């Protein structure tokens, strides 16, 4: 039996748990779980475990070093490796330094720990593809300083990363929680849900034609993870809105649509840099449509109306 | 080629990387890796991947529900599940909320992301063992509020968890970095390296006698992970000391020995609570010796002299 009798009064009540600002209850005990969707995404992520180096790169190395790829095909590969190599760190660092501190719920934190480890796996994937192909990884990982279209995306991402890191930042004010929700939209909806999906189409287009299949297979594994990351983020944003409805004002709704519009513009500029002429039958115009179409699907999932209405040119995605 | 020419000046120099207070260099680019030991522990951890529920619990359930275990054997199981169920969260939360922010180095952060996900796997293990055995997990997870010997350990652990969480905490002062090193000693050397190893002996003693082998096999997997956690922590503490020698003063050295002495006292009290009479040929006196012996081995690894000199009564550990 208990030898500290008062301790029995401290067991956590299911109905007292909340996703943010929950400080009146012990957030170190996992049970009783309230947000079962977080536990399910955690189990699903654990089941998807993979390591990049189980995927062979020999065929990719022989093709990359041959004269069989055009300069335009190489450029698509190099720009995506440049963008993804540091963006995975940007996402993993934000989960840990910004999101976990403020999501005051153990089962959602359990999922965040799996998501941040998967982003570490994604970074390892890019080091492995650089070292396998013989690229100078110090140049590829610094692409966000050397290539304008990539720097513009990442500088935009910092516009929602800085506030939540301030030593005095708190979510126990309407404005503070709105700022935290914009960070979640920026990382889950925009970086993982729009910026990365655009690079997936480009790389998976090579894989579909039996080219650079080792890199293609790694991106298939990253997309399977990203699908759960986006789904968790959408559940967390909608769960926070439901529990704190006074933050979902027309002003915040419009600021979120403006952020997504800005992100679509930057991603179209990056697709143009990736495809100045076109490869594999892809043209940059197909991206103006695809990026706009997925932006609309992300707006719908968080309760906002589509704004572009464009059809999807890549049904296989 | 680069379309932002100045960006080439931003590539990271290997010699400018440091484990803490490194803010003059881009800490989002993984390369060039400097602390190869961190990358190696990260690869070794990834290779050790396991899920608790791949270990069958049927034989354990039948034994636990039979009248074949004594009350004294059940007490050892219940008290260890009570302590470990929330301590794994305490460790995972500290990695994320305290350690990662201040270890300003991407490859050490890559390892931290694997360690924090393994602590999430360890928490899942305890929920799974509770639900398999039919225990009321709300009682087991609240043991740190209901059982004095467990509460004393955890209240002690909070004595080095609180400072580093203050909004204004910084490591760019000698005192601030000393405080951060005491947090690392508290979690890696004391909680993972002394408190957990003592519970491992107790549980692995059942496994050696073919009892509760499903729980034993899970603890074998946790010990394999904990071995790397402790080794990484020892490398990180020694790396910080080497790079900031002015923090390793006789005053700090003596405060660390006093913390370890206090932890040994609390762990002996917990071993006595676990074994008021003795089971499986184990007696609590064997723990006074074992805890003292491992404390000495942890002191040696961070450059302090052994103080107890006791022999190890469990050579198989
Ligand atoms: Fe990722
Ligand atoms: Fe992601
Ligand atoms: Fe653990
Ligand atoms: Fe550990
Ligand atoms: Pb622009
Ligand atoms: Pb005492």
């Amino acid at each position: 039996q208990a030898d500290i009798l008062d301790g029995k009064q401290k067991r956590v009540n299911l109905n007292s748990k909340r996703l943010v600002n929950c400080n009146q209850v012990d957030v170190n005990q996992l049970v009783p779980i309230k947000y079962k969707w977080a536990w399910e995404h955690y189990l699903n992520g654990c089941a998807n475990n993979w390591l990049p180096t189980e995927i062979p790169m020999g065929k990719d190395i022989e093709l990359w070093k041959s004269d069989r790829l055009s300069e335009d095909e190489r450029r698509v590969i190099l720009l995506n490796l440049g963008f993804f190599s540091t963006a995975e760190s940007l996402v993993g660092n934000n989960i840990v330094l910004a999101i976990f501190k403020h999501v005051t719920n153990p089962e959602a934190r359990q999922y965040l720990l799996r998501q941040a480890f998967e982003e570490a796996v994604h970074t390892h994937t890019f080091l492995y593809i650089c070292e396998s192909l013989g690229l100078d990884e110090k140049e590829i990982f610094n692409a966000y300083n050397e290539r304008a279209a990539i720097k513009a995306k990442d500088d935009f991402q910092m516009e929602i990363t800085g506030k939540v890191l301030d030593p005095n930042f708190r979510t126990d004010s309407v404005e503070g929680l709105q700022e935290f929700v914009k960070n979640l939209v920026g990382y889950y909806i925009i970086m993982e849900g729009i910026f990365f999906y655009s690079g997936f189409v480009m790389i998976l287009s090579f894989h579909r034609q039996n080219k650079m299949i080792g890199i293609g297979e790694q991106y298939q594994y990253i997309l399977r993870d990203e699908t759960i990351h986006l789904n968790f983020g959408i559940d967390l944003i909608n769960g926070i809105k439901e529990e704190n409805p006074e933050i979902w004002t027309p002003e915040l709704q419009q600021e979120i649509v403006e952020l997504i519009k800005r992100a679509v513009d930057l991603e179209i500029e990056y697709a143009q840099d990736c495809l100045p002429r076109g490869i594999l039958g892809l043209r940059a115009s197909m991206f103006i449509d695809y990026v706009q179409h997925i932006a609309d699907r992300r707006l719908e999932r968080i309760g906002l109306k589509p704004i572009y209405h464009t059809k999807n040119p890549f049904p296989w995605m």
